């Protein structure tokens, strides 16, 4: 197997967002500290995971490709897969982002496109999960899984893509890609694991927890949008 990541730029819209949501926290973090700080901290990091997803998921509006750096580079790695002859598996933490890329899918290419998420039945489950692994005509199936659910092996892909980060950090041929947004909070927790795993090591299993108890300054520099011209 071979594993990767793949830097995708955030789109104009995209970036302004992440921008004024970074400048809302530290505008008003030195006001708490304690209980309310965590939540304050957690509330922020959720959105910006959501915007280098998709603008639409926090401003609604067109659910297109365009709106979305991430959604961009997909879809040239589904071209370049399909014409492999490639069954693709598509994971996300979030229910809506995994309906917007299965909408995307099915609208632009015309094919049909299982959809896991936690609140399916078991048999709507079982059966989807049987209908990727079992008909190599169906080229996709997305799946989101919630934190506090877990993933899932379906043997038949031969080619993973990981839109955001939301397997569990202890743990961690298939063509695998990772999306990461460039100099956002995914490049540096990604460049964080992968520069001395042994220092989180205990750290890790805990998730987030971690970054809601770094000082400001710490924090400022995990998230905070470092891309030239900004």
């Amino acid at each position: 197997k071979i594993e990767t990541n793949v830097y995708c730029n955030l789109t104009p819209e995209q970036a302004a967002m992440y921008k004024a949501e970074v400048e809302n926290l530290f505008n008003n973090i030195d006001s708490v500290t304690g209980i309310k700080r965590k939540g304050m901290i957690l509330s922020t990091l959720l959105k910006l995971k959501q915007i280098v997803d998709h603008p639409a998921l926090l401003k609604g509006g067109e659910q297109s490709v365009r709106r979305s750096g991430k959604m961009i580079r997909t879809m040239e790695i589904i071209e370049e897969a399909l014409d492999e002859g490639d069954k693709i598996a598509i994971f996300t933490q979030f229910v809506d982002m995994g309906k917007i890329i299965r909408n995307i899918i099915e609208k632009e290419l015309n094919t049909e496109v299982p959809f896991l998420y936690g609140e399916l039945s078991k048999k709507e489950r079982d059966d989807i999960i049987s209908k990727f692994q079992n008909n190599p005509s169906v080229k996709f199936i997305v799946l989101s899984v919630k934190a506090g659910g877990f993933g899932i092996n379906l043997t038949s892909a031969n080619r993973v893509i990981h839109f955001d980060r939301w397997w569990n950090p202890a743990v961690e041929n298939v063509i695998v890609h990772k999306l990461i947004s460039v100099g956002t909070l995914e490049e540096k927790i990604d460049q964080l694991l992968a520069f001395k795993r042994s220092l989180f090591k205990d750290i890790i299993s805990s998730g987030d927890s971690w970054i809601t108890e770094l000082s400001t300054e710490e924090l400022r520099k995990v998230i905070e949008l470092s891309v030239g011209g900004y």
